[PDB]
């Protein structure tokens, strides 16, 4: 759940999810659309597509737990679903703590009308 990909976001990159990553670029929060505007916003791409791999999940609401093993993270056991969705969580988060050096703030609030072009799964 949300809950839990907030908490490793903010321990991976000491910034809230809210807002620093669900406003940002074309699929930070609310993507959906567009060429990816930097790495950052790659990584809420891959995520996006990570969550559609998992059509009867609901990774919004199903919480899972996790622990960390030598500052890593790692996915305790759960359900199925449980599962894949911590999965596709730590990845991001470590996709966003990997790409910290580029983020930029010009990203943020950015504009629908901007995200333009395809990108396919």
């Amino acid at each position: 759940s949300l809950i839990e990909f907030g908490k490793m976001i903010l321990e991976e990159t000491g910034k809230l999810a809210i807002p620093s990553y669900s406003s940002y670029g074309c699929y930070c929060g609310g993507g959906g659309k567009g060429t990816p505007k930097d790495a950052t916003d790659r990584c809420c791409f891959v995520h996006d597509c990570c969550y559609g791999n998992l059509p009867d999940c609901n990774p919004k609401s199903d919480r899972y737990k996790y622990k960390r093993v030598n500052g890593a993270i790692v996915c305790e056991d759960g359900t199925s679903c449980q599962n894949r969705i911590c999965e596709c969580d730590k990845a991001a988060a470590i996709c966003f703590r990997q790409n910290l050096t580029t983020y930029s703030e010009k990203y943020e609030l950015y504009p629908d009308f901007l995200c333009k072009g395809k990108i396919k799964c």
